[PDB]
């Protein structure tokens, strides 16, 4: 028997944190507690006529199932005549993208630390049979303490008894199978992990071009290069993620799961069991 449904009147709304095609995220201070939430506001008419009800519903369903420190948390939901509100954990330090851009690229220690966190999140997600489908630095957020907080679950897939076909994520993190077989699997997220590691180190994602078509041509041909600089062990790890055959990516079920992934030499000095309680290294 939970507390009363909240209302917009219970909040003092502040700045917009971001805008999407279908939603807006706004900082709000709850008045009875003074707690700050990031409140995701979706308009019901726009959702209905853009046929997005399955996606908003999946978002709500999935977030309600997650209970882990590396995920943006859904505390509550309510609605008025026009709008839906998701009360979300407020991730103070913003997008991981912001930091890559600000410091250029990551040293080996910060790459290791954040890649390890991303790996733990995904192990947890995949253990629950959930594929993210649009993993990337824009939706890997950072809390006040600088730990990751992954978000944006409207576009997720929930497996049942490795299938999909409808949606295609952000061009650069899109996996080949989405472009050749339009089907998604947990492994699709591991491809996106390989891109993100490459990006943490190189400062830019591996497949880049002047438009989306050319990025897709590069992806299906596995057309990318490593900078000479690149941490050797991070290079070796990324080569075992950016594999065209999805049943052959490190961490996938056919490759015997997360153990071989977390054993990779690149993660040699990581203690996996308490990552969220370690003090993150400084950028930079
Ligand atoms: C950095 C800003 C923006 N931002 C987005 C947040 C989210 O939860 C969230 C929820 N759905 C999607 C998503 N990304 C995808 C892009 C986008 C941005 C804003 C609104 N629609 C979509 N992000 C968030 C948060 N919890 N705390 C602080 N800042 C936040």
């Amino acid at each position: 028997p939970q507390p009363r449904k909240k209302r917009p009147e219970d909040f003092k709304f502040g700045k917009i944190l971001g805008e999407g095609s279908f939603s807006t995220v706004v900082l709000a201070r709850e008045l009875a507690t003074s707690r700050e939430y990031a409140i995701k506001i979706l308009e019901k008419r726009h959702i209905i006529k853009e046929n997005k009800v399955p996606y908003v519903t999946r978002e709500r369903d999935v977030m309600s199932r997650l209970d882990h420190p590396f995920f943006v948390k859904l505390y509550f939901t309510f609605q008025d005549d026009e709008k839906l509100y998701f009360g979300l954990s407020y991730a103070k330090n913003g997008e991981l993208l912001k930091y890559i851009r600000k410091i250029g690229s990551f040293d080996e220690t910060c790459t290791r630390f954040y890649t390890a966190e991303i790996v733990s999140a995904l192990e947890y997600l995949h253990g629950k049979g959930i594929i993210h489908r649009d993993l990337k630095p824009e939706n890997i957020l950072l809390n006040e303490d600088m730990h990751i907080q992954i978000t944006d679950f409207g576009t997720a897939k929930v497996l049942s008894p490795a299938r999909a076909n409808s949606f295609v994520g952000t061009a650069q993190y899109v996996s080949p199978e989405l472009l050749t077989e339009k089907s998604a699997c947990k492994s699709s997220d591991l491809w996106a992990l390989g891109c993100i590691i490459y990006q943490l180190v190189a400062g830019l994602p591996p497949f880049r071009a002047g438009n989306e078509y050319l990025i897709f041509q590069k992806i299906i041909k596995l057309e990318y290069d490593f900078p000479e600089k690149f941490f050797p062990k991070a290079r070796d790890l990324v080569e075992k993620l950016l594999v065209l055959d999805a049943t052959k990516r490190l961490g996938c079920e056919e490759m015997e799961g997360y153990g071989p992934l977390k054993a990779h030499p690149f993660f040699e000095s990581v203690t996996w069991e308490n990552l969220h309680q370690q003090t993150p290294p400084k950028l930079t």
